């Protein structure tokens, strides 16, 4: 019950005790492992133990467990729940909860940065225009002229489920997708449904292959509203190769800021349904997944052709060769334009160091191998040879239904 | 109960019912997933239900469930267990068993081939010399001059655990590794400890970078004995690159036959502790893992040097670049010498078709994503996008401890 993890490249063995503090379910049982499954209104009852657990770890973290300030705060929240059917976090607790939600994100390879997160308190927001303002300020702060900085903006918490704040976009910045009469796909096929709901809601699209989508913002349970992000706030990078001068004519570009906006943040039982956060890209997210997934921009074939590779037989590894060159260019382009990016070798080495830090100072680090190992060159990165234990700690980020499936219109 | 898996590239959804016939445990709980963890003496008591379940499975597959043949066999096995505390499998049951152990191996991406396994019955073997002979015949058969054929050889089952048959080699064909006084390694670093044992047992080592190890064979719980596989039986492939002529000068080669010899075969509660099996290679096993793991031959740097890549910054992806060229060379060399090999694109595509077939005809296909996805170019293969369920079915292949850690020496 005190578990060991081994690195098979280095024989380093770590002992995990942090998992004993876990609480939520994994999806797995002793008869079946669901490790590769993508996705496996609270009453007054459920709330106070949740608050208590959180406050206990918060006051522990500032070395005031069993202090009178601790007992008093527990007292105050207890009477506030008994009274108001909910409670409000102090600023200090909010910042702690958000930083620890990132710390606990088992699928995130970038967590060595977890304690340097800028938290923007937007709990005073009441309207979609106000949400837009907070989001523009977030985007500008985080982008920082290419020197990216981690940030999260937190909108008001769920009350009765009918007054929910939601960002309808999956990320703050993404490209539109249109299914053409031809039958093909112009732009990002992953965003076809959402692009429809923008047009079917009022948007007028340029119908190009890299059009930045508008924000669709929902405040207090109302109908969502369209806003265009000021183009000067959206930092983009043209993609060039340091060797193939024909690479330009492909016409590729990508945005600098990865900013997830559809997740749910849980802290001490409270639910924050609108909590966009951003960091900086790992190169493979763009070059491997965005550009070379068959259900995305799927450019492999075209690039292979311009390299004049033998595409007759799969065993010539022409896909593999092109894949590497595409990813060299993404990194090269960002680097040249001085926009923060990390390669998968550096990021995974960072994560190993973070793991050893967490095992030493916290007794563990929940981690999902299936998501942590990069989508190219897996076994030449150190995380491939690293055993990992996956379990759920709170505060946490969780998935939630798409709004258009839920919103009573 | 029912369970659904989804392919996120194609949106194909499958329904698993086979998991209901799962018995052994996974290591996971509702509170922790052990999915990336590498690793997890039997009485009359537990044995007859294990036998009964196996015989029910067998007679079902041959459309004879509940027949008098079925009932007589159950009664016969029952009496034999109560009388002798164990029992013997018929040839037909053994063949069925070995095939289904492969069919059930959730870490194996090559299972589309499972029904075409050649099973060699070596249960009459009594000495290490006899084991050597059976193993030579297996290697000749399986190699087939480069037209590889899947096979398995099955030695006598465990009795009291004091009389085990064991092949001490992890694979039948492997290169020696030697630790030098300056701390460097000559040959395959993975095999240093085993090489040391062989030498201690009296092997005269050539001490080169690709020396084929001797077989170390244990019969009936006796001390293991050393044997050299006849060189004319060990097919090897010199590694060259189709565009880079300097690649041959690196002096690389590899053997053609992947043959695992340290696993345990469990069938109807019986335990076969020596059961070498062989197939053919997927290119990445050699090109990515054997050559490029830091803890193996580790040739990324010399290859990258000769390609004159920018090796200063890792963001040049000089490692990824060299890795691809090496895997091109491995496939090119095998194909050119007409030795059976499959690339990771072909193999994963075949596995997806296998898996879908198994869902329709069998109700499921247990699979371990962590092992099925290839160690390079993961997401451009179709298995990356495929949800999989992992559970344990019997008959099965299992890990067992290394024999040098458990053996009682006679002297
Ligand atoms: C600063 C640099 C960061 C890097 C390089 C990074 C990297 C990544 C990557 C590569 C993934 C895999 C996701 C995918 O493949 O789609 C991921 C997942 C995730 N990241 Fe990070 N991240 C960073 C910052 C952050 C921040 C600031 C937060 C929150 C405050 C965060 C929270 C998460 C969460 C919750 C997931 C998994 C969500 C899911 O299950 O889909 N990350 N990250
Ligand atoms: C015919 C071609 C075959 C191919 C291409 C193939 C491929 C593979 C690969 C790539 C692995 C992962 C191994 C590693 O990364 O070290 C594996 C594992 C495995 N294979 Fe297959 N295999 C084949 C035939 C067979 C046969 C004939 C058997 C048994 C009768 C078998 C049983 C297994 C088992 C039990 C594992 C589990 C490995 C472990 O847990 O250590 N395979 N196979
Ligand atoms: C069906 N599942 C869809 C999804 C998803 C997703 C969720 C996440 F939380 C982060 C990312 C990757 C985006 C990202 C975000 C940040 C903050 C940094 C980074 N490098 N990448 C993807
Ligand atoms: C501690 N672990 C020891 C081990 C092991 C092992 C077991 C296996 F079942 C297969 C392979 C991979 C070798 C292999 C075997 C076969 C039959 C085919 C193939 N392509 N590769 C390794
Ligand atoms: C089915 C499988 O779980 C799915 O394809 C996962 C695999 N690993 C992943 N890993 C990351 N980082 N991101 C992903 O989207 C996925 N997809
Ligand atoms: C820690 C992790 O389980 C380990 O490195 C695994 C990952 N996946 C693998 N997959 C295959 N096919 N072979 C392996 O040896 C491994 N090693
Ligand atoms: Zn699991």
């Amino acid at each position: 019950r005190f578990l060991k993890v081994k690195n098979w490249e280095t024989d380093v063995v770590l002992t995990d005790t942090l998992h004993l503090k876990s609480t939520l379910e994994t999806g797995c049982t002793e008869h079946i492992c669901m490790g590769s499954i993508m996705l496996p209104v609270r009453t007054k009852d459920q709330l106070f133990p949740l608050a208590k657990e959180f406050l206990d770890q918060y006051y522990s973290s500032i070395k005031r467990f069993g202090s009178k300030a601790h007992m008093d705060r527990l007292e105050e929240v207890n009477k506030e729940i008994e009274s108001t059917s909910t409670y409000q976090l102090k600023d200090t607790e909010l910042i702690y909860g958000a930083k620890h939600a990132w710390r606990n994100a088992s699928r995130c390879v970038g967590r060595i940065q977890w304690s340097k997160l800028q938290v923007f308190d937007a709990r005073d927001c009441t309207t979609a225009h106000g949400m837009f303002n907070y989001i523009c300020n977030h985007v500008k702060y985080a982008t920082n002229k290419g020197n990216l900085r981690s940030a999260i903006t937190i909108f008001p918490q769920r009350t009765d489920g009918k007054h929910d704040f939601r960002v309808w976009n999956s990320q703050l910045i993404r490209y539109a997708g249109y299914k053409q009469p031809d039958g093909s796909t112009l732009g990002d096929p992953a965003n076809v449904q959402f692009t429809e709901i923008c047009i079917q809601q009022g948007w007028k699209a340029p119908r190009g292959r890299f059009d930045v989508l508008p924000l669709l913002l929902q405040a207090n349970g109302n109908d969502p509203e369209l806003f265009q992000i000021p183009p000067e706030l959206v930092l983009e990078v043209p993609i060039r190769h340091p060797k193939f001068d024909w690479f330009k004519d492909l016409g590729l570009k990508w945005y600098g800021l990865p900013a997830v906006s559809n997740m749910l943040l849980e802290i001490g039982g409270l639910e924050f349904s609108a909590c966009p956060f951003s960091g900086w890209y790992m190169g493979t997210e763009i070059g491997v997944r965005d550009y070379c997934d068959n259900s995305r921009y799927n450019i492999l074939e075209e690039v292979a052709k311009k390299m004049d590779l033998d595409m007759r037989k799969t065993s010539s590894l022409w896909k593999d060769q092109a894949l590497v060159e595409i990813n060299i260019a993404v990194l090269y382009s960002f680097q040249s334009d001085k926009v923060t990016i990390v390669d998968h070798h550096s990021a995974t080495e960072s994560f190993i160091k973070h793991m050893e830090n967490e095992y030493r100072c916290r007794g563990g680090c929940p981690a999902d191998w299936v998501w942590i190992v990069p989508p190219m060159s897996g076994s030449i990165t150190p995380v491939f040879h690293q055993e990992m234990l996956n379990y759920r700690l709170t505060p946490s980020f969780e998935y939630q239904p798409d709004p258009w499936n839920t919103h009573v219109w």
